[PDB]
C-alpha cells in the first residue's frame, strides 16, 4: 500500500473512518481521530504495543489530546512529529522524513481567489473574541476573556497544543510570593522589576516591566487557583534570590502549566481548532477590527467576525534566515524552539499596521546539549552544577547571563563546554532525570573516570571540584565571583552533559502598550488588536532573564484577555 488509507481499505469500507455524508469534520478531525481510537485504542494503550527502553512514539510529556492524525495522515505519507527535535529510530507506517516547509503570510498572497470568496461568504463565526496561538499567552487570554463574559474561539496552526511553552523548564519568575515566603525566600516587586531592567540592559520599556514585577505575584496565584503547583523556588542568571517557580521536585514548569490551562479551558467549553492557522487580521472602514480570516489546513480558508483579536503566537527563534539577517552571529546555529515558531504571527501583527520593535535582540541560551540537541534548563546550573572545559577547569560565572556565557562557552576548546555535577544536585531538581533518559548525562563513581570517558583531563578536574567545593564552603567564589553557591559537588556519583549555546527566545516582536493593545509607528492604538507574550517586544530589553518569559505570557495573556472582553 502506498499510503494508510489505501491499507485500511483491503477490509473496510470508507464510513469505517468518515462520517456518514463523508465530509471532514472539522480542522481538528475530531469524529476522525476517534474512529481510529475506538478500533486502536487511546494514544496510552496504543503506546503498550510500541515501548522502547528509552523511548515510545505513544508516549511523551506533550500535554492535551495529542491526536493521531498529528502523526499519520491517512491519503498521504506523513511525517513523525518527534523528528523535529529528535532523531529516535522509528519505523512508522506510511513515512517520509521529517522536513517543515510552511508557506510565508507573504506567500499567501498567491490565493487570491480563495481568499476573496472566502471573504465575500457569510462569517463563518461571530463571536467576541478570536485568540491565535495556543502556548502560555494564548491560553490565558482565551480562559481570562471567557471569564469575563467573552465568547472565545482559540486557534493553534500546528496539530498540538502548547507551542514553546510546553517546553519551558527552569521556572516562572514572580516576587513576593506565599510560596517564596514557605521557602524562607525574601523578595520584592521592585527586586524584580529591578534585576529586570538591568538584566535587560535598561532598554526595557519600564511600564511594561513595571506590569511585568508587579503582576508576577498574582499571575502565579491565578495558576494555582487552576490547580498548578508552584512551589518549588530555585534560581536562575541574573537574579538576586530564588524566584524561579516550577512545581514540587523541580520537575518543568512548561508541559504541567500548559496542561493546567488546557484542563481549565476544557472545563470551560472554550472552543479550540487546531490545524488552523492566523492570516489576516480584518478591519472595518474606521480601522477598527472586525474579524480575522483563517486558514484551516482540512477545510481551507474561512473568517470569523469579532470584535477583537489577540495574537499570542510567540517568537521567531526558529527561522535562522530572518535571525540571521537580524544577527549575522547567530546565522546556522541550531535552536531549542518547536517547529512553527517562525514569526508569522508577526507578519499579520504588521499588516495590520502593528509596529514592531527591539526585533534586533536575540537571545540564544548558552547550554543545549550537543549530544541531544535540545535545551538543558539553567535550573541545572542554579542547583549548583559548575561548567568545565575540555582542560577540566572552571571559566565562567554559570550564573552570569546569557549573552556572557554563551560567549565563555564557544571560546572553550572544541566551542563546547560540560555540565559538571552530583547525586546532591540531580535528586534536588528532578528535570535532570530527563536528560539522564535520554542519554545525555553520562556518570561515573570519580571525576578521573567521566573524564576519561569525555575527553576532559580527569586529574584537573578532580582537582577542579575540590577547589569548587572548598570555595562553597568559604562561601565566596573568588575564582569567578558566582554570587550563589548552593551546593557542594560531592554526594553519590558525578555526572556530565556537554552544552553548546542555541538561538532561543527573540525578545523583539509587536508594540503594546501596558493594556497590551498593539499600536502602530505613531503608537497609536489599533482597536480591537492585542499582543501578548513572546510575539511583543519591550518587556524583555535587549537580554531577558531565565524564568521571565513563562512569567510574561501569563501576565500578558489574562490581562489582554481581559481587556479584549471590555473592549468587547
Ligand atoms: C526549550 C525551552 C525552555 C524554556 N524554559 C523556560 C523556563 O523555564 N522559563 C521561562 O520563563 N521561559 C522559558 N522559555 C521561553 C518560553 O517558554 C516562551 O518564550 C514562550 O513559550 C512564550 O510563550 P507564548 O505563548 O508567548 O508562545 P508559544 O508558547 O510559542 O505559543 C505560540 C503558539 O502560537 C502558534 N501560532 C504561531 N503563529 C500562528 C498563527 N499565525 N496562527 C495560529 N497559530 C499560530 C504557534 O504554533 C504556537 O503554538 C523556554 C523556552 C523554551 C523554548
Ligand atoms: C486515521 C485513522 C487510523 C489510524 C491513524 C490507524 C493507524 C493504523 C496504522 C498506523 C496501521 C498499520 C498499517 C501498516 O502496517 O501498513 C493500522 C492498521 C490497522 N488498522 Fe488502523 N488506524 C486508523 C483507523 C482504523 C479503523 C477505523 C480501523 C477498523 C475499522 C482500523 C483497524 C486496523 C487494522 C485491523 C489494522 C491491521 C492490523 C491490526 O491492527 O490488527 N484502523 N492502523
Ligand atoms: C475509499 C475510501 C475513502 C474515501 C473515498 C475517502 C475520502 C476522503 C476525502 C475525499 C478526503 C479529503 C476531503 C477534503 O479535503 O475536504 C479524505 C480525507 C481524510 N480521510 Fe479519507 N476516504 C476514504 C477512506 C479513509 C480511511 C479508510 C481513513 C482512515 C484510515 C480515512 C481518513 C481520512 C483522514 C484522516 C482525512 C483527512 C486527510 C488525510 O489524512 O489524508 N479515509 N478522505
Ligand atoms: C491513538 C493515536 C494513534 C494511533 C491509534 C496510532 C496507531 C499506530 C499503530 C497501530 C502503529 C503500528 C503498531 C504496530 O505496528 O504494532 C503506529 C506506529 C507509529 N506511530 Fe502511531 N498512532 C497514533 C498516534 C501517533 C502519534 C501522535 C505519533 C507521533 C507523535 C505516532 C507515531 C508513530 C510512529 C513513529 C510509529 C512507529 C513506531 C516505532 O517504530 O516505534 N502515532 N501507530
Ligand atoms: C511524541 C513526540 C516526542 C517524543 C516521544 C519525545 C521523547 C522524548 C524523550 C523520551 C525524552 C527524554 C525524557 C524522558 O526520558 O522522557 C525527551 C526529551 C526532550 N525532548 Fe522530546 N520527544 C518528542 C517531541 C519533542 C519535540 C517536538 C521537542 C521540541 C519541540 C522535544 C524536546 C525535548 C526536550 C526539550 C527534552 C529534554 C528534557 C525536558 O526538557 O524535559 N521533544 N523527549
Ligand atoms: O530553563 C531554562 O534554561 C530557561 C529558562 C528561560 O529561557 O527562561
Ligand atoms: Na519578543
Amino acid at each position: 500500500a502506498d499510503n494508510l488509507a489505501e491499507f485500511h481499505v483491503q477490509n473496510q469500507e470508507c464510513d469505517s473512518c468518515h462520517t456518514p455524508d463523508g465530509e471532514l469534520s472539522n480542522d481538528s478531525l475530531t469524529y476522525e481521530n476517534t474512529q481510529c481510537v475506538s478500533c486502536h485504542g487511546t494514544l496510552a494503550e496504543v503506546a503498550e504495543t510500541t515501548k522502547h527502553e528509552h523511548y515510545n512514539a505513544h508516549a511523551s510529556a506533550f500535554p492535551g489530546e495529542v491526536a493521531c492524525t498529528s502523526c499519520h495522515s491517512a491519503h498521504e505519507k506523513s511525517m513523525v512529529y518527534c523528528d523535529s527535535c529528535h532523531s529516535f529510530d522509528f519505523n512508522m507506517p506510511y513515512a517520509k522524513k521529517w522536513l517543515r516547509d510552511e508557506p510565508t503570510i507573504a506567500e499567501l498572497a498567491k490565493d487570491k481567489s480563495e481568499r476573496q470568496a472566502a471573504l465575500a461568504s457569510a462569517p463563518h463565526d461571530t463571536v467576541d473574541v478570536v485568540v491565535v496561538g495556543s502556548g502560555g499567552a494564548g491560553f490565558s487570554a482565551a480562559i481570562s476573556a471567557t471569564d469575563s463574559g467573552a465568547k472565545v474561539i482559540l486557534i493553534e496552526k500546528e496539530p498540538v497544543i502548547g507551542g514553546n511553552a510546553k517546553l519551558a523548564a527552569g521556572g516562572m519568575n514572580a516576587a513576593w510570593t506565599d510560596q517564596q515566603k514557605a521557602k524562607k525566600i525574601t523578595d520584592s516587586p521592585e527586586l524584580m522589576f529591578e534585576d529586570t531592567m538591568k538584566g535587560g540592559q535598561n532598554i526595557n520599556d519600564p511600564a511594561l516591566v513595571k506590569v511585568l514585577s508587579s503582576h508576577s505575584k498574582d499571575s502565579v496565584d491565578w495558576m494555582t487557583a487552576m490547580g498548578a503547583d508552584l512551589t518549588d523556588v530555585g534560581m536562575m542568571g541574573g537574579a538576586s534570590v530564588n524566584r524561579a517557580h516550577r512545581p514540587t521536585g523541580g520537575a518543568g514548569v512548561g508541559a504541567h502549566v500548559v496542561q493546567v490551562l488546557y484542563d481549565n479551558a476544557v472545563k470551560r467549553n472554550i472552543d479550540l481548532r487546531m490545524n488552523t492557522r492566523g492570516i489576516e487580521v480584518l478591519k472595518d472602514d474606521k480601522g477598527t477590527v472586525k474579524g480575522i480570516l483563517v486558514k484551516g489546513m482540512y477545510k481551507g480558508y474561512y473568517w470569523v467576525k469579532a470584535d477583537a483579536v489577540i495574537l499570542a503566537t510567540g517568537g521567531f527563534a526558529k527561522n535562522n534566515e530572518r535571525v540571521a539577517k537580524l544577527d549575522p552571529s547567530l546565522k546556522g546555529f541550531i535552536s531549542t524552539n518547536q517547529p512553527g515558531a517562525v514569526g508569522d504571527g508577526l507578519d499579520v501583527a504588521e499588516n495590520a499596521g502593528g509596529a514592531l520593535k527591539d526585533m534586533q535582540y536575540i537571545q540564544a541560551h548558552p547550554t543545549l546539549s550537543v549530544k541531544g540537541g535540545v535545551m538543558v534548563t539553567e535550573a541545572v546550573r542554579g542547583n549548583g552544577a559548575i561548567l568545565v572545559n575540555r582542560e577540566g577547569k572552571r571559566f565562567v560565572n554559570e550564573i552570569t547571563t546569557r549573552d556572557k556565557a554563551s560567549a565563555a562557552i564557544l571560546a572553550q576548546t572544541g566551542k563546547s563546554a560540560y555540565l559538571i555535577f552530583d547525586d546532591s544536585v540531580r535528586k534536588s531538581l528532578s528535570k535532570i532525570d530527563k536528560y539522564i533518559g535520554l542519554g545525555v548525562a553520562p556518570t561515573a563513581d570519580s571525576l578521573v573516570k567521566l573524564g576519561k570517558m569525555e575527553g576532559i583531563d580527569g586529574k584537573a578536574l578532580t582537582e577542579t571540584v575540590a577547589r569548587y567545593n572548598s570555595l562553597v564552603s568559604s562561601g565566596k567564589d573568588t575564582d569567578f565571583e558566582r554570587p550563589n553557591l548552593p551546593r557542594a559537588l560531592n554526594e553519590g556519583n558525578y555526572y556530565a552533559i556537554e552544552v553548546t549555546p542555541g538561538v532561543h527566545h527573540t525578545m523583539g516582536g509587536v508594540m503594546i502598550d501596558t493594556k497590551a493593545e498593539v499600536m502602530n509607528a505613531k503608537k497609536q492604538v489599533i482597536p480591537g488588536l492585542y499582543g501578548a507574550g513572546e510575539v511583543t517586544g519591550g518587556v524583555h530589553g535587549a537580554n531577558r532573564l531565565g524564568g521571565n518569559a513563562i512569567s510574561d505570557i501569563i501576565t500578558f495573556g489574562r490581562l489582554a484577555g481581559e481587556e479584549a472582553a471590555k473592549y468587547s
